[PDB]
């Protein structure tokens, strides 16, 4: 194809096909559909530092590395035991991929998809296994950190000094965490607990000083919950002063201190949110529900906390991505088979597209953020 | 050219041959020289938000459309009185340049450079021109807002509603605005006052509550400096709750909180701070100089205020500028004709660039975000 910039392509999950449609931003037009990257019924991605590539996590396992100039898979690799997930190094040479079987941490060159490090996890008793990995996020000074949900660590994979990573383990910080994120700055490393209530907090500036439990309150309490009815970490939002989170088994979006990591208000919704998000200006925060909820999209004031307008883009909406600069939201609706391009100044649809059960829209101004 | 990624792409400015260098950001290599943008003695650029051009605005008023994929002048224009430091909108379809002859902003299509809306300034009761415009920043909302030196008002330009913007405009904010920021989340429009000490700070969420003065002490006050000794109010940078700014005819870096806009801290440095940045993790402080202490830049740590290292890359540092995760930072060295390439985080040299008395370098990151 001719030549075009990278600064406003977009990968479409579409769920159900195993494929994706590579979108153009500006004009709100899909470029292409690709095929043949095989279970993507759950899907994650990031992009390479010069936004021509995707790196496609799927639930089979599957790495691919997508071109979105020339519209085909560059590279792809299938390892059943990879979870989903997965983060790009700094300096972008390093794709990391969780996985549970048999427990670990693997990075691959970003160029040519073969191995570099292999981390086991720690190993579990009476089990050929190790222990399963969650919440693992890219960080500044070239680093990778992740959680084991089995044995209650946080670890610190340093590859700063080459392809040999060095590590450090904090051990006992939490029963179970299920899941992490990193702060905007890249400065807080937090991995919510399942197990037991709160976060178990990680200055990465100070690792010396070991981990800190915050927002003790947070969790299922004494609520036998199964862990995957815990909430996505990517459905945190966190501000310069404010952060806007799902509640953990209740139809409320929490507004915390993220100074003092306290909650001091619960704004009611019309759902169990599953991922909220800030317009880039901060002056709205959308949220998208679960079943039997998930046609409803719900936009709050940042200032008042109140909902300002209930939007019904149609069934099953999975999904939510805003532009660079916010002139833009665009909105997954899998049961309608649309992905939908909203105003988000005035709360007005600009625009469908066909998709095949879409879910998951990412666009390539993230190559540009740690953590994403 | 081939196909290639846009997201790493820099653009440097050579201000004594009318040229520019196209740069390679993974490589760390030179793609390409574009020559015929006549005046770059003084410029600025920004980037369409597929990052597939530049908007460069030179001393002599010229407007250029610069093709980064192509490697060559898209389209130009040439208006006298034009001032450099032009802003680009929320959607990418507007270009601003602001006027200091007859005075007042000029704002045209992004595809054509066509001509969309002429609003000029407060004619000066007496002669036959209008007030300078000065601090020219696109703002959320779809707004471009910049202040008026000689008058001493703030504008807001609104083009949500279409090509006729709406305009507000707040009088008596102060002597003599001579340059203006915009925060990073897009909230807060700052001038800095020439003609009085202080700053007008205006909160772009509740324009109804109009201007108000903050940090009064930051100025020349009784001292007799002109203008062009005034700083670089695009050499501010501000944290979440501090700002570290360069001092007004002082060889200091100022720490302030930016919630009271107080100083809590002074830090002496090697010289006139120019520039004061910030590493992407906010981590550390990366400061130049003006003659005769140009050949230097110094690092500070963001917590301790404490000089962590004095950089010497060569006579006439002017300029500096990250990769967008922070493995980079690119440095300017005028009198050395190099763009040299460093690790900000083991402190060394990784690459040095042939330029023509190089100035002010972009990396197309600045697509993505308000205000850059
Ligand atoms: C680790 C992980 C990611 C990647 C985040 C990242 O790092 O970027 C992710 C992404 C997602 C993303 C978008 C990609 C992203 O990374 O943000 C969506 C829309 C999503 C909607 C759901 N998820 Fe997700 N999800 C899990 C884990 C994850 N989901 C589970 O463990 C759980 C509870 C069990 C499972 O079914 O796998 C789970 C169930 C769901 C759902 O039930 C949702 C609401 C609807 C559905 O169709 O599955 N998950
Ligand atoms: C409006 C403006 C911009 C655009 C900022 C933006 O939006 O990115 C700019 C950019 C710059 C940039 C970088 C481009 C950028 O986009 O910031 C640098 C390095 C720079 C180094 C100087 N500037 Fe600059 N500069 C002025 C105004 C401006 N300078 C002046 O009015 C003044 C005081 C007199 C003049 O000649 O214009 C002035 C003198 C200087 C210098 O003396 C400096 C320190 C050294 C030099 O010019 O050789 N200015």
């Amino acid at each position: 194809p001719p030549l075009r910039g990278s600064g406003d392509l977009g990968v479409l999950i579409e769920r159900a096909d195993g494929s994706v449609q590579i979108l153009d931003g500006t004009a709100k037009t899909s470029l292409a559909r690709v095929e043949g990257l095989g279970d993507l019924s759950h899907a994650s991605l990031v992009f390479s530092r010069d936004q021509r590539y995707a790196y496609v996590f799927g639930r089979d396992g599957g790495l691919t590395k997508l071109d979105l100039l020339a519209q085909r898979i560059d590279k792809r690799l299938i390892q059943g035991g990879n979870s989903i997930g997965g983060a790009i190094s700094q300096d972008g040479r390093l794709v990391a991929v969780s996985n549970y079987e048999p427990g670990g941490v693997k990075v691959f060159d970003s160029r040519t998809l073969e191995l570099v490090a292999e981390i086991p996890a720690t190993r579990l008793p009476g089990q050929d296994r190790n222990s399963r990995v969650v919440g693992l996020v890219d960080a500044p000074g070239q680093r990778f950190v992740f959680s084991l949900f089995d044995s209650g660590e946080i670890w610190i994979a340093d590859f700063s000094q080459g392809d040999t990573p060095h590590l450090t383990r904090f051990r006992d910080i939490g029963k179970q965490p299920y899941d992490a994120l990193i702060s905007p700055d890249g400065r807080y490393y937090m991995a919510g607990l399942f197990g037991e209530d709160g976060m178990a907090q990680l200055d990465l500036w100070h690792p010396e000083r070991g981990v800190r439990r915050v927002l003790g309150d947070y969790g299922r309490g004494q609520r036998k919950l199964p862990v995957y009815k815990m909430p996505h970490l990517e459905g945190w939002t966190i501000a310069s002063d404010q952060a806007f989170v799902p509640a953990v088994g209740h139809h409320q979006v929490l507004v915390l201190d993220a100074r003092d990591w306290k909650q001091t208000d619960a704004i009611d919704v019309a759902g169990q949110p599953v991922f909220v998000m800030t317009r880039p200006d901060d002056r709205q925060i959308w949220v998208n529900f679960a079943y039997p909820d998930n046609d409803k999209v719900q936009v709050i004031d940042s200032e008042t906390h109140e909902v300002i307008e209930t939007l019904r883009p149609g069934p099953g909406v999975l999904h939510m991505e805003f532009s660079g600069r916010g002139d833009q939201v665009w909105i997954s609706v899998r049961d309608a088979d649309q992905l939908q391009v909203w105003d988000p100044y005035r709360l007005k649809r600009i625009g469908s597209l066909p998709a095949r059960s879409p879910s998951g829209i990412f666009f390539s101004h993230r190559a540009q953020h740690i953590g994403l």
